[PDB]
């Protein structure tokens, strides 16, 4: 498990989340799982379902124990059932580490599992706050970091229907998978990996909204979401800026709402007519922040003698997803330890012939924790007691 036995270590096809290859139970079992920055519970098919060929059998496995618990989980669409349990738990092309961890052995599912993904369960990053049914169940990377010498600190270098690679790097930061200077932006609050937007602009040009728009109800680094998701407000400022920009071509409204490919002659099009997209982050010192800047061959997914495209951001209502569109630019360092979240420029170039994507900063301004939205208290998560 020296860096280099983990650099691409990850797969998957295009649009359909990155998984990486994992072993649970003893004999062990080797499965393909979803690597999701955007929630905490470890969780792999255990009974058959349609899309599966492969899954946990807990009793084929020396080593499983019974919690005696069940677990259900929504996502945006998709949704499992489970039975909670503990086994031993490697990354094969990882750290050279067995832990015992809590796995969620799904036995019924609801458009969780999609035909052709090749993967067999999801691999929950985020922070026990938000754990299922709550955060008293130690996730994953807390375990492995609380039973062997494993830095708190993870990286993803995601590359790349089409075939992915790319790469998880357990426990530091491996320079080979990135050019230039990497930049820090803090982590909020350890729930979602939430972080603070700034400002933004397509082209250069301001989006000039109050800064609170960005982060309305909050700004998340998701690994597990496709798309770069927007809130209402802002996803139509962008919108009316990327058509007008991109006006020489009037597309059906299908195509601006994602659900519509658009295509040019094999090899003609017209990447100059689409903007670059920057977000600006909080930077670690009070006042400044750094850009990353986004193309539209990231944000423009690929999918006769046509190239075609999807258009990937899309409307949300519950805040800013920086999904796998924006973290295929960058790698990006989940420096857990300083509650840091790293970015530089990706060693698998994406690249444009006039553009590229960037990492750059300082920008020097005024009034970054004036840009957090604090979400409304209910009673149901006041009255929970927290013994932990
Ligand atoms: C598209 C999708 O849904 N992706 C799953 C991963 C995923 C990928 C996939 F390919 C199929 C899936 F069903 C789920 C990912 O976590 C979604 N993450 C968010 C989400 C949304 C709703 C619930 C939870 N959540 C549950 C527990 C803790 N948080 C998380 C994080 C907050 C903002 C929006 C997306
Ligand atoms: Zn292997
Ligand atoms: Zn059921
Ligand atoms: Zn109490
Ligand atoms: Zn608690």
């Amino acid at each position: 498990g020296s860096f280099v036995e983990m650099v691409d270590n990850l797969r998957g096809k295009s649009g359909q989340g990155y998984y990486v290859e994992m072993t649970v139970g003893s004999p062990p079992q080797t499965l393909n799982i979803l690597v999701d920055t955007g929630s905490s519970n470890f969780a792999v098919g255990a009974a058959p379902h349609p899309f599966l060929h492969r899954y946990y059998q807990r009793q084929l496995s020396s080593t499983y124990r019974d919690l005696r618990k069940g677990v259900y989980v929504p996502y945006t669409q998709g949704k499992w059932e489970g039975e909670l349990g503990t086994d031993l738990v490697s990354i094969p092309h990882g750290p050279n580490v067995t832990v015992r961890a809590n796995i969620a052995a799904i036995t019924e599912s609801d458009k969780f599992f999609i035909n052709g993904s090749n993967w067999e369960g999801i691999l929950g990053l985020a922070y026990a706050e938000i754990a299922r049914p709550d955060d008293s169940l130690e996730p994953f990377f807390d375990s492995l970091v609380k039973q062997t010498h494993v830095p708190n600190l993870f990286s993803l270098q995601l590359c790349g229907l089409a075939s992915v690679g790319g790469s998880m790097i357990i426990g530091g930061i491996d320079h080979s998978l990135y050019t230039g200077s990497l930049w820090y932006t803090p982590i909020r609050r350890e729930w979602y990996y939430e972080v603070i937007i700034v400002r933004v602009e397509i082209n250069g040009q301001d989006l000039k909204m109050d800064c609170k728009e960005y982060n309305y109800d909050k700004s998340i680094v998701d690994s597990g979401t496709t798309n770069l998701r927007l809130p209402k407000k802002v996803f139509e400022a962008a919108v009316k800026s990327i058509k007008a920009a991109s006006s020489t071509e009037k597309f059906p409204d299908g195509f601006w709402l994602g659900e519509q490919l658009v295509c040019w002659q094999a090899g003609t099009t017209p990447w100059n007519i689409f903007p670059v997209i920057s977000l600006y982050l909080m930077g670690e010192v009070t006042n400044q922040s750094f850009r990353i800047t986004i193309l539209p061959q990231q944000y423009l997914r690929p999918v006769s003698q046509d190239d075609c495209y999807k258009f990937a951001i899309s409307q949300s209502s519950t805040g800013t997803v920086m999904g796998a569109v924006i973290m295929e630019g960058f790698y990006v360092v989940f420096d857990r330890a300083r509650k840091r979240i790293g970015f530089a420029v990706s060693a698998c170039h994406v690249h444009d012939e006039f553009r590229t994507a960037a990492v750059e900063g300082p920008f020097v301004t005024l009034d970054m924790e004036d840009c957090g939205y604090n979400i409304p208290q209910t009673d149901e998560s006041r009255s929970h007691h927290h013994h932990h």
